[PDB]
């Protein structure tokens, strides 16, 4: 794989960001992750951690998976870099994501964030705890 530039628009919530992409204003949802939505429990943990995240980087990336770049919400699928960290790996290392909604053909950082979610879950992080 290999990262591109994303333009920022805005965060929304721990699990998706809106991004430009080619002109247009896309949701994307990151990949093989699932936050709280903002009004469960580490809801709004997560979402503060992604904007901060993403927010306060000089340099933004997304990088495509070798399978579907749209769901069928026609929201982006991506994993998102902030100054070169995964955002993806960093919510999940740190327990306000859970590896969620693997499918084959678009899970290449599958093991990178299975071993993040088992040190969050041998350190009780937030929702193991
Ligand atoms: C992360 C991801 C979610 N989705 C779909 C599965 C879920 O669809 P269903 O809505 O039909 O259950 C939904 C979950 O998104 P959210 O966790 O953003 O709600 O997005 C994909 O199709 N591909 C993906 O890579
Ligand atoms: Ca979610």
């Amino acid at each position: 794989l290999h990262k591109e530039p994303a333009t920022l628009i805005k965060a929304i919530d721990g699990d998706t960001v809106k991004l430009m992409y080619k002109g247009q204003p896309m949701t994307f949802r990151l990949l093989l992750v699932d936050t709280p939505e903002f009004n469960e429990k580490y809801g709004p943990e997560a979402s503060a951690f992604t904007k901060k995240m993403v927010e306060n980087a000089k340099k933004k990336e997304k990088e495509f998976d070798k399978g579907q770049r749209t769901d069928k919400y026609g929201r982006g699928l991506a994993y998102i870099y902030a100054d070169g960290k995964m955002v993806n790996e960093a919510l999940v290392r740190q327990g306000l994501a859970k590896v969620a909604y693997v499918y084959k053909g678009n899970n290449t950082h599958e093991q990178l964030l299975r071993k993040a979610e088992a040190q969050a879950k041998k350190e009780k992080l937030n929702i193991w705890s």
